[PDB]
């Protein structure tokens, strides 16, 4: 199938999401909905049921709302049994309507659903060619009061209606009992609870096998990928084996929330997208699109630092999922606020690099400030207005315009309120232009693009104000005004005759899996594949397409590789880098270092014999090492995924800066388990 496909579970970039609060969407059956102290059918108190459903969303999805949009993927609240206390935060009584707060993986929420709704769902959906994301929320249970019991369930897990344990008298150990954390350190909010939110212990093998094997359940049940929620506060090579397993079965696109606040940049945000298996929420694009079109607080000087910096930080930025808000900030719309805006950062982030996630309500122009305020009840299903079109107008150039899927970014022209950019791909080109300033036209001369000779029309048909353009020869515009608050779109299609790769997923498995490779120009019949210098053609090549091939990994040594096509005539494609090929499936492994005293702006880190260990190269070291929850300093911790069953040799060391320290005496060894997780202590030799 071509790259566009339903089917393609490992690409996204074509796709237009929209992000849905199950109970706030419709209500189709108001048989399964709650009663009583919990239940709120007029949705006026935003803290209780409101009734919404997987049949509502089925109706939806049959009545032409969503693929009159030009929706092609809808990502929904976590589908798993949550509690069913009713908690009282002080006056205020509160339900698990957002579906956060999980009491066994293994069950739906009757709220929503059963299975059978939910098998229909997903019929429904890949019918009208609309992919199914889900929230998976695996750091914690529920609300849990460790000396009353009474609270809520007290965190209670259960596997299949199988009562694992509570948080009280956790004798197994399947929860943390750390404290709270003061979001301090990232060491601080991953092994302590987020509020009052039970901690699982993903060190526990009952805790890491049950989450293996549930989501194993839903990847049976056809998802289309995963939405992973508080992953800054679970520990990063547990996540990195959580999404082997998913990718050495059945691998699917998954994206995680890390929260960033207005003007942050963190690298270990860039290193968690870059090597954990997952890309994530681009809350660098959205806090820089809000500050520059809704805040007014920054301007296209800024827009444009954070599209180029962001292409240099991310391996795979086109992986990076964006949007102007979602249910953890306040509506991009406000209530007095000029339309204009919204409109002009939908089309702004429908033509940009990256996923596109549009919060439901979005189109409605819906208003309204933080939890619970962002979460009401889309109060209609008219297609009449202008952002419903805008959407309607772009989305599908995703699919049609790989230029706009996997291109480029190229700033052509800009000033403090206008933005002219240019997204190629192959024969493919695409240029926008937008002018923030509501109240003034600007002066649009020596734009100059890669546009063929010739004129053309606005794709949005003058609906923001925009205008035609008129290309001379060098693809120089000639000078044209751009009407304030003016956007428009222009663009350029053709068969591209070389291998180009656009995209390739999953990005980390072993040897055996097949993955998939997007692009254009790959012709009809079977050609070559290289990941690194090996080989791979005939049979493990699976499928063969202009724009799709599916292929095997070969069986070679565990490692970053590049990867790139050759036609049937060996024409070679471009390259892909930052493949990771693991070594085997994997474990999770807790390495612990005693007595290693650093000096300041000093820190510990480990390698070893395999490549998920950096195969000896410091340059490749896994930490810095954790020093204080778990153990503390001067030993350190850290949990790392390696591969199962496989006898390891390693060391730790001391790194500054680039300047390196071994430690002395012989490599440790130890041999990782087959399953489930285990605990590796030694001390450092001097
Ligand atoms: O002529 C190519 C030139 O076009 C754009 O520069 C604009 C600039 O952004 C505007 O602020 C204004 O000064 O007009 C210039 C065109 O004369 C690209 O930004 C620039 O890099 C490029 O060289
Ligand atoms: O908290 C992590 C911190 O640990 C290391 O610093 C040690 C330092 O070397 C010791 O001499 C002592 O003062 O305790 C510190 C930890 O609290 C790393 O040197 C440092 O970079 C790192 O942030
Ligand atoms: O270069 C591969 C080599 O790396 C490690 O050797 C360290 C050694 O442990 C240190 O004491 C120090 O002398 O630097 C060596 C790196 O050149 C592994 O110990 C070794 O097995 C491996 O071959
Ligand atoms: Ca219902
Ligand atoms: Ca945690």
């Amino acid at each position: 199938a071509p790259d566009t496909s339903v089917s393609n579970k490992q690409n996204f970039s074509t796709d237009v999401i929209y992000q849905i609060f199950t109970d706030r969407f419709s209500d189709g059956n108001p048989a399964n909905n709650p009663t009583g102290a919990a239940f709120d059918g007029t949705c006026t108190n935003l803290r209780l049921y409101c009734g919404g459903d997987w049949q509502g969303i089925i109706n939806k999805i049959n009545d032409g709302y969503l693929t009159g949009m030009g929706v092609t993927a809808i990502w929904i609240s976590q589908p798993v049994e949550n509690i069913y206390s009713i908690i009282n935060y002080s006056g205020v009584n509160n339900t698990a309507y957002h579906g956060y707060w999980a009491r066994d993986f293994k069950k739906t929420n009757p709220a929503y659903g059963t299975i059978a709704d939910f098998q229909n769902l997903i019929a429904a959906a890949h019918a009208k060619n609309i992919k199914v994301i889900i929230d998976f929320a695996p750091n914690h249970t529920s609300p849990a009061s460790s000396d009353q019991p009474s609270f809520a369930e007290n965190g209670r897990l259960y596997d299949n209606g199988t009562l694992l344990g509570g948080y009280t008298n956790d004798t197994q150990n399947l929860f943390h009992h750390n404290g709270g954390t003061d979001f301090s350190t990232t060491e601080n909010g991953i092994y302590k609870n987020l509020g009052d939110l039970a901690d699982l212990n993903h060190n526990n093998s009952t805790v890491d096998v049950y989450l293996k094997d549930a989501i194993k359940m839903w990847l049976d049940l056809g998802i289309d990928g995963i939405r992973m929620d508080a992953v800054k506060h679970m520990p990063f090579g547990w996540q990195k084996s959580f999404m082997a397993a998913v990718n050495n079965y059945k691998p699917v696109f998954t994206f995680g929330e890390w929260f960033l606040g207005v003007n942050e940049v963190s690298p270990e945000n860039h290193k968690f997208a870059n090597e954990s298996g997952m890309s994530l929420l681009d809350f660098r694009f959205a806090q820089k699109v809000r500050q520059v079109f809704r805040d007014n607080t920054d301007n296209m000087y800024g827009l444009k630092a954070m599209l180029e910096g962001s292409a240099a930080d991310y391996a795979q930025v086109d992986d990076q999922v964006t949007f102007i808000d979602n249910h953890d900030m306040e509506r991009f719309h406000a209530s007095n606020a000029n339309r204009r805006k919204l409109e002009q950062a939908l089309a702004f982030t429908l033509t940009s690099r990256g996923v596109p996630a549009i919060y439901y309500g979005t189109e409605q122009y819906m208003s309204g400030g933080t939890d619970p305020d962002n979460r009401a009840r889309i109060p209609s299903f008219s297609t009449s207005t202008t952002a419903y079109q805008v959407i309607q107008k772009l989305a599908p150039l995703r699919k049609c315009n790989p230029a706009i899927a996997y291109g480029s970014t190229q700033e052509r022209w800009i000033n403090n309120d206008v933005l002219i950019y240019e997204r190629k791909f192959g024969s493919n080109v695409a240029v926008v232009a937008v002018n923030r300033n509501l109240n003034a036209p600007a002066s649009i001369s020596g734009l100059v693009t890669s546009l063929p000779q010739g004129s053309y029309n606005d794709v949005l048909g003058g609906l923001l104000n925009g205008n035609t353009l008129s290309v001379g020869s060098g693809g120089a515009a000639s000078n044209f005004t751009l009407a304030a608050g003016g956007t428009a779109v222009w663009q350029y299609t053709a068969a591209t005759a070389t291998p180009t790769i656009g995209h390739v997923g999953p990005m980390m498995a072993k040897p055996g899996v097949t993955i998939t490779i997007d692009g254009r120009g790959f012709g009809s019949s079977k050609g070559t594949v290289y990941f690194g210098t090996t080989a791979v053609s005939g049979a493990d090549i699976t499928s063969w397409e202009d724009t799709q091939i599916k292929v095997k990994i070969p069986a070679v040594a565990g490692g970053n590789y590049n990867i790139k096509v050759a036609n049937a005539a060996g024409t070679a494609s471009n390259v892909y880098d930052n493949f990771e090929v693991l070594s085997g499936d994997q474990v999770s492994v807790r390495f612990v270092v005693n007595n290693a005293t650093t000096a300041l702006g000093q820190n510990v880190y480990l390698t070893g014999s395999v490549s998920e260990l950096g195969n000896w190269d410091p340059a490749k070291a896994i930490g810095p090492m954790y020093n204080q929850v778990v153990y503390q300093y001067p030993n350190w911790y850290y949990d790392v995924s390696v591969p199962a069953g496989k006898t390891i040799e390693f060391k730790f060391l001391k790194k500054q800066g680039s300047t390196v320290t071994w430690e002395g005496g012989s490599n440790h060894t130890f041999t990782a388990p087959s399953s489930g997780t285990a605990t590796i202590n030694v001390n450092w030799q001097p």
